[PDB]
């Protein structure tokens, strides 16, 4: 799928090959996370931590928005 | 590694575990999407093949800005 990541649901996540969800996941992330671009750092341990939790939580809820599910995971990895 | 990305130099770069270089690549070109993000598109294959090109020329130019970088081997990759 040739679409915009914000527009992919769960279901269009679980269907990248397998060693890329954590690329997908932490490239939806930062575009969204909409703090000063200038002072994002990469957070390979959260991204690392909250990837199979999001393809868990995909895969309980195929319908919904992917890019919602990456930031209500990544909402309990600081709150 | 606590340096923004966006101030990252190649040599910061090199020093991402290569399990994670595709993910820091892919978050480098979210953060050039800021500003009309649900415009975003995120080509994993691409991402795939480009990361091992910026790895290389990294290695020939440590010195220089990673984004940059990622910036000119894209380039070379869609033009």
């Amino acid at each position: 799928n040739k679409k915009p990541v914000n527009s992919w649901t769960c279901e269009d996540f679980l269907a990248v090959d397998e060693s890329f969800q954590p690329t997908a996941v932490g490239f939806a992330e930062a575009l969204n996370n909409k703090d000063k671009p200038e002072d994002a750092v990469l957070d390979v341990q959260g991204i690392a931590t909250v990837t199979p939790a999001i393809v868990q939580a995909c895969t309980q809820d195929k319908q919904a928005n992917f890019k919602d599910k990456v930031k209500g995971e990544w909402d309990k990895i600081k709150k």
